[PDB]
């Protein structure tokens, strides 16, 4: 077996579904194995910054291994960011650059692109040794699993069909039974000895798959459960589903308090830092917190090694009996709905109504990819199958790369994406590669002619007042259907005909106008006076 | 005195002509005092990359320090491709990047790709550091970086001071110039490149008065390309390896006795590489060093290093003058026939030729570049080390800021304008109307060439002419060499927005140096 | 200031007393700043090994950083050994190794010498950047002394006299108030529920001089006493000395159980391993450990990281009331004494009642340094002023060179050293240098004709056989002074002249037969058939 | 010294290239015009054939070949230093040489000789011998 093939196999192997990339002198052999094998489907984007954005999601969606390829030098390079924010969010995209021949032996620069990418994954490997490359593969790609983080291959091009072994399991990573043991034991021990125990649901739980027993913990436990933003509806059809959902400050104050006044606030497989919605440890009693998060849990200050979630988990439940209990009662949820379909000018928020309508008419919920701006802050209103953006790491660029990727793995599902229009200047050109890809997707341009959420920050500066660049019009050359409206007329009037017209991916350039914001936006900003 | 403020100043003292960037949360802080105290232009871009190209091409451009103002993570980062080919190609760029305040990892990064940098959380201390950053930036003529807390732009320090001078070993100087001289004369076949440094330090004319007394044959590189032209020994044309003229590319690769005087040494296209010439007879300076066979001196900018060589030369009248180095493609048969790209290069050259002033040209990564080079100049920006794509407009866009009006040519291919292209859509703001040439061969070419099996390499039709309207500019998309020569001269004709054609090419089509340079991989 | 200068002048600010080293090509540079400057004494030595077992014990004599200076190539890797045995056992060794100037580019083996010590040290770096070397030196040497553990330093040659500013302070490490305070809370709380609390003195103690206010805290303590093998000695005179050394089955079975059968057991800066008197972690209920070592403390399967021992100490008397309490009460101690100067034949123990006598007769004790073999636990027993052997690690070789290193910096006290015949084959020969650098430590050679040790557990085996090596009659040619011995006559008559004898290293040849071994060594091997 | 380093078409058949004293050094030869076989490759200028053993290398080159009677012995490559003048003079590596060649001319048979690093080696390089194993790149005492 080819080296470049047993490795392609290898993903595969994993639930691998795809390989988004573009080619440069030393990955062009490495294209052609992954183009003639046809193991995994070859998506090509324009820019490297897609290219790793819809790796992420491709990741994201079906919980999995994301697959960037890219050449040497700049290819990787003008990647760096997109690694980073997958990164940043327990995204496992398994970045591949071809690199030079083992025989050809120097730089441009006074290695370095491995360096770089050392710092932004949790391993890495220079494939440079057939004999070696199975054991390492496995070991690298079992890691991005392991730690559900980026990871680095490079393979030189006189290596991409040196004939190796095929690509066995993962390495059995380290787990002690005992020390285990003892830590659910800490865990539980503290939980009932806790005055309000809050059981947080959080991004590490939606990547290993495990909702399916923690829902049965949920249960068993009998603490109130709420969702932060990378765990935003995990446990919804559960029997003890979350009460809501924590983004901090902008979010419901009645949910803020429980967690940020516990005792026993049990934060699972989530992220911790001061990163807009993500649980500050600035905002939390750090004395009563079990942290589990990376192979590790940490309360009272200490830690325990070596201690997978699923572990974790699955001996807590030993430790806990079984339960028929169920809180569901009624009451589901109120979104903001009801658009006046008059002629008066958009604002965020009559958007979140039209895409709700549309909803509760009896449209199936699509999921939705959003960019980072007042986008984002306008998504969370609304209803959706599943949410995707960069909350933790305000990463712009990502909104239609990310949709994109997204249509790519769907089997067919639609994939719905809103971008603001400073955004949609850096990746939203992306939609060109929408003929090829066979995908239609849904773009919603908020152009309010600014980088507003910078402006509310700071309105004396002008800087942050752009052109009106007509998106509408520059639809037809990329080959999609684009319709810049006015008036919420214009409005719901264009969505609807969006969601007839398939095949060509449709583009609603929503004019918005500077100042006007979005309800949770707002809450979020008078929450930063005081 | 504010801290940005002394930044800022302490920048334009250096050179500094504008400032591109984009805002962020840390960022916004910076950039208020940026806007406000007016030192710099403040020319914002839409992606970071465009930034960090634009910025490139500006100091470039007035050989000078170039500014890219990014914000903290996400901004810092989808920056740091443009960075790292300025620091490929000797550009020093300074980066500035705001960051979270003192009291509330990138770092490691950016140390990669900038000769220096440095993080000014200490105002009594913010003084030095700006002027040993900047120092070194210029020193070795690479990217710096500069990480400001937000929560620093406004506390007050001391002016900026001078550039702290560096090592200058007087005596490694005076004994390498007469071995470098001597190691010359005493050579069979001699030569004498001129290369990217020449360029940085402005020392064009001292180098054009060593060439001369130096009496030995004269050659530039790929970025050393356009020097001495005007000077009584100028070069008998540009070397680019293989590609190009094969009796310059001899002479070059034959020399017992190789002075690269500026150069930068790579096994990567253009740049002269180390397997194709006799090191052991090669006297490269670079970095503030020379080198020779089992010697290096150390310490020994090039500056002085000519200075130390004139003095060791007598005058001379010795001029050698004679006809084209190399023939510029002329005589544009505007027929029905499709496009192709040394049609375009004629197109270009007749209307200069016709008596029109030479533009400055911009190049992006494929086959334009290679186009380029057949065209007639008074300038030429492009990553022909590098050899990343994006480069193209941004650069053009960048150039035309601080040229006070002088306009840019840019010639992009499909697969990079598709990268960076969109960011014309600020020409309107920023007051620019550069010229555009979009190679549309539908198709990423350049590697077809090298997998003509591949499907990839296949791209989709892009109608890019009907998407410049969309950007405040004029676009046309042309077929045959008749609408080619006409569109070409209406671009010329209207200034006020910028212009694009979209002239769509062949698959299979190449120009002639770039044809040149397959064939000569096929040996 | 000169690069190579602002190190040496850096490490003589950080307690450095020498240099020991061999120069070669890439070192020249260097040894020539570190001769001219005269900062530290530069003793040189015949054979790397030698080199860096010296800096072992320059080092672990004043608990400060020893200093091994090499070449490039053979010269580093001939001392990895000696390395190795001095990270083994916290003896913080810094490695300088001279390497090709920036300039000259290519190495010999398909960077390696780098990787190789990277292994061996906690901190390394290329001294490349005459702008970052100061920092880094700080940096590096701050690691040694943080962790206590040996360092690697590469000085390219041209850049040895390269100006730099001078070597400022180590850098701040890490350490989170409250972690202490919850840690030092949860120790203390360990040990008072503890039943038969024992507290163990061991290395790390003695390398951070903690010795004085570990004596403070084992009096407010309350708990038993005990030390291991590398804290043998500490806290003798001490309010609560320890109450025994342990060394496992070979040891008093008295202290044993107390160890192995405790549920309140502090080992305070304590190494872990199955290395013959190490703590194994084998024969301990791991459930109520307290393990202080490498700034980080576990206990109940949790760890408390970056809390350095002296604050975990320190934070531990905060919460101990003072105490007046004082468990010493009489009884010294027993050891063999008692030479029975007939003329029968040698025996390890004879040899032992031979240094012993002559001690109290009123002799000063000299810190004795033993090899690896028969010689170590036959030293366990003669009574010293420091012991100084690798027991923890078994390289042998140690002993000479060992010896010679501490009376190199003794500041006029004589250093013994006891070694094996196998051994002495190894590195037995440094004493050639013993001239030059002006000392004349006494030497007991233990000539049994073979590998003793080794024989012991398979005297089937006829390998172990060894010659006769006439080691008294080789002694002149180094220039010392030999003397061979065949019965407890030569031998205590021998001694007594050694002891009068000064100027020439002297050396005793004692003649012992195959067979004839240790009381402890005995005890030792009894106790691996049950 | 000069033939090797000016050679433009220089064959080194199983060498090792190294900047490391004896050791045929990348910067004294025209790696361009270099045929360097070795680890079981070939290289020569912007090319490397890889998997090509020496071995075979060879009997491929006399498959191209035609025999040959071509024979050029001439007279010492290198003269070996006699004559051992047994004064009392101190003593001198040349003279060592000398006295271990010298038994050798007198009908001694030459036997093989090891060599540590320093001045012995550069010594034993002017003896007679049946082999001489030494570390002449690696320079390990
Ligand atoms: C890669 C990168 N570069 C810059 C920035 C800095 C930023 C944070 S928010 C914002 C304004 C976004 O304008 P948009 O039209 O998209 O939506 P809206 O604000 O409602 O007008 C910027 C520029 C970030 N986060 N990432
Ligand atoms: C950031 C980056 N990513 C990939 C590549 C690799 C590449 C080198 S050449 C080429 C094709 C360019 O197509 P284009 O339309 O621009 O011009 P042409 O080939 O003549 O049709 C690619 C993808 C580089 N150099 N930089
Ligand atoms: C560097 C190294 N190489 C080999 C060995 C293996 C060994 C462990 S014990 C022993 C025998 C020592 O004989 P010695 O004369 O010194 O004393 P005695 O046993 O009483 O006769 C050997 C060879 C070790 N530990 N280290
Ligand atoms: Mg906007
Ligand atoms: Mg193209
Ligand atoms: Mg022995």
């Amino acid at each position: 077996m080819k080296l470049a093939e047993a490795l392609l196999r290898a993903l595969k192997d994993r639930g691998a579904q795809a390989m988004f990339g573009i080619p440069g002198d030393f990955a062009l052999p490495f294209f052609k194995v992954a183009e003639e094998t046809q193991i995994l489907p070859l998506h090509t984007l324009s820019h490297e910054p897609a290219v790793g954005f819809a790796a992420d999601a491709a990741a994201r969606y079906s919980s999995t291994l994301g697959v960037a390829a890219v050449t040497y030098g700049a290819g990787a390079f003008n990647m760096v960011n997109a690694v980073a924010g997958a990164y940043a969010e327990k995204s496992p995209v398994v970045v591949i650059s071809g690199a030079p021949g083992t025989t050809e032996g120097n730089a441009g620069l006074l290695d370095t692109q491995f360096q770089v990418f050392k710092e932004i994954t949790v391993a890495q490997a220079r494939l440079d040794d057939p004999a070696k490359a199975p054991a390492e593969i496995a070991r690298v790609l079992g890691a991005a699993r392991a730690q559900s983080r980026p990871v680095y291959l490079e393979i030189p091009r006189n290596m991409v069909n040196a004939e190796v072994e095929p690509v066995g399991d993962d390495p059995a990573w380290p787990v002690d039974r005992d020390a285990l043991a003892a830590c659910a034991d800490e865990v539980l021990a503290a939980m009932r000895s806790a005055t309000s125990p809050v059981l947080m649901v959080c991004v590490e739980v939606r990547r290993y798959g495990l909702e399916a027993k923690v829902a049965e913990l949920a249960q068993r436990l009998g603490v109130p459960v709420v969702t932060t933003f990378m765990g935003r509806g995990l446990l919804a059809d559960a029997p003890t589903p979350p009460l809501g959902t924590y983004i901090g400050v902008a979010g419901d104050a009645e949910i803020t308090r429980l967690v940020e006044e516990s005792d026993g606030l049990f934060l699972l497989g989530a992220i911790l830092s001061d990163t807009n919605f993500a649980v500050s440890q600035r905002k939390i009693d750090l004395r009563k917190t079990i942290h589990a998060f990376d192979r590790a849990v940490t309360l009272g200050y200490h830690t325990y090694a070596d201690i997978p979630l699923a572990g974790l988990v699955d001996a807590l439940l030993e430790r806990l009996p079984p339960s028929d209990r169920t809180t569901r009662g009624k009451e589901p949820h109120a979104y903001p709905t009801g658009l006046q379909a008059d002629g008066e000018p958009i604002a965020p928020m009559d958007i979140a109504r039209a895409v709700n309508d549309r909803v509760r008419a009896g449209q199936e919920p699509l999921l939705i990819a959003a960019d980072m701006g007042d986008c984002l802050f306008t998504a969370m209103d609304m209803i959706d199958a599943g949410l995707m953006a960069p909350g933790y790491y305000a990463g712009m660029g990502f909104g239609v790369p990310a949709g994109i990727g997204a249509q790519c793995v769907s089997g067919g599902k639609r994939i719905l994406t809103v971008v603001g229009d400073g955004a949609f200047q850096m990746t939203g050109w992306e939609l060109g590669n929408c003929r090829r890809l066979g995908i239609d997707p849904i773009v919603i341009l908020f152009n309010n002619a600014s980088w507003e959420m910078l402006r509310t920050f700071q309105p004396e500066s002008a800087f942050n007042d752009l052109d009106d660049w007509r998106f509408a019009d520059m639809a037809a050359g990329m080959g999609g259907d684009g319709v810049r409206v006015r008036t919420r007329a214009e409005l719901k009037a264009a969505l609807d005909k969006a969601f007839a017209t398939r095949g060509r991916f449709q583009l609603i350039e929503a004019m918005i106008p500077r100042g006007v914001l979005s309800d949770t936006l707002a809450r979020f900003v008078q929450g930063q006076k005081r």
